[PDB]
DNA sequence: GCCG
DNA sequence: CAGTAC
DNA sequence: CGGCGGTACTG
């Protein structure tokens, strides 16, 4: 729908930004739901009383609101600190966090050129910090499709019957993609495993991946690789790319949990929760006692069902 | 930051 | 264990 | 006042 709250929004999401790269993710995340609430409200927002109505949305928050609503501007956008611009510019090095810039910026660094020149790097940040720029555009649509493609042929060379799916902002119709993750599953419930590492020897290869961030990671059944990929060609920039094999059984959490957004996927915990369940990407589950019992589900209409949700479509998921 |  | 990412 | 997910890898 219409954002009839922008005047408000533009200014709280410089604050969460703000409060996100200063290392205070619980207070960020307040700011992150009333935004959402903000921009999916039906109305513009004209009163404190109306305000707070709204789920995500309490005194504090509504307090800035009628601020804004009455003068235009927001004092607290004149007093955030002057280090949250160079905050920012470290904190988007991948492997790199708050804690890390801040240990960054308290040594006097003040430019990637610095760090470059005076910090140790771990491997996975040098990787960060040598394709700064092109991770920090979003690719066309069109191109998000082509990496799909470059690896589901590399994995359909071992088995035709190998599924494979891009998820994130991709399946969820977005322009453009900050990165890629494809799903990779079979059928039959077997011939999805012995797949992962002599795919990934091949994409290598063929100089399709070019860095590696996580070669490997093994969570239950599933593999996950988290790298970067470059497509072949003059002008092709670097681009992030996950690849993860599951089996068939927990296709439909993966999908669900890959797609996202992470809003979405945080507000299907909550409600989880309610219901007495738990949701990862491997499945959907009675609460804990010993383990809990994995309720099957081969479908993501499976998983709505059973928590009494009416089904929403990838592009009505971004929060 | 907000909620239960 | 702490930090980071998913 | 505590939870806002739980897990894997890197160092
Ligand atoms: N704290 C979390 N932060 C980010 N992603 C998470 C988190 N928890 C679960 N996920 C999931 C949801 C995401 O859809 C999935 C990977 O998608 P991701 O690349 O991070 O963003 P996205 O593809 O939805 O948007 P975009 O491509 O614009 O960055 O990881
Ligand atoms: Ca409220
Ligand atoms: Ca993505």
């Amino acid at each position: 729908a219409t954002n009839h709250n922008l005047h408000i929004t533009e200014k709280l999401e410089v604050l969460a930004k703000a409060y996100s790269v200063q290392g205070d993710k619980w207070r960020a995340l307040g700011y992150a739901k009333a935004i959402n609430a903000l921009k999916s409200f039906h109305k513009p927002v004209t009163s404190y009383q109306e305000a707070c109505s709204i789920p995500g949305i309490g005194k504090r928050m509504a307090e800035k609101i009628i601020e804004i609503l009455e003068s235009g501007h927001l004092r607290k956008l004149d007093h955030i600190s002057e280090s949250v611009p160079v905050l920012e510019l470290f904190s988007n090095i991948w492997g790199a966090g708050t804690k890390t810039a801040q240990m960054w910026y308290q040594q006097g660094f003040r430019s990637l050129e610095d760090i470059r020149s005076q910090a140790s790097l771990t491997t996975q940040q040098a990787i960060g910090l040598k394709h700064y720029s092109d991770f920090l555009e979003r690719m066309p649509r069109e191109e998000a499709t082509e990496i799909e493609q470059t690896v589901q042929k590399a994995a359909q060379a071992f088995n035709s019957g190998l599924l494979c799916v891009a998820c994130g902002s991709y399946r969820r119709g977005k322009a453009t993609c900050g990165d890629v993750d494809v799903l990779i599953t079979h059928p039959d419930g077997r011939s999805h495993r012995g797949i992962f590492s002599r795919l990934l020897d091949s994409l290598r290869q063929e100089g399709f991946l070019t860095d590696d961030l996580v070669s490997q990671e093994e969570n239950g059944q599933q593999q996950k690789y988290l790298g970067v990929c470059r497509l072949p060609g003059p002008g092709r920039r670097h681009r992030r790319l996950d690849i993860i094999v599951v089996p068939y059984s927990e296709f439909a959490c993966a999908l669900l949990y890959f797609t996202g957004s992470a809003h979405f996927n945080r507000s299907m915990r909550a409600l989880a929760k309610t219901k007495g369940m738990s949701l990862s990407e491997h499945a959907l589950s009675t609460a804990v006692v010993g383990p809990g019992r994995v309720l099957p589900t081969p479908t993501e209409k499976d998983v709505f069902r059973l928590l009494g949700l009416p089904y929403r479509e990838p592009a009505e998921r971004d929060w």
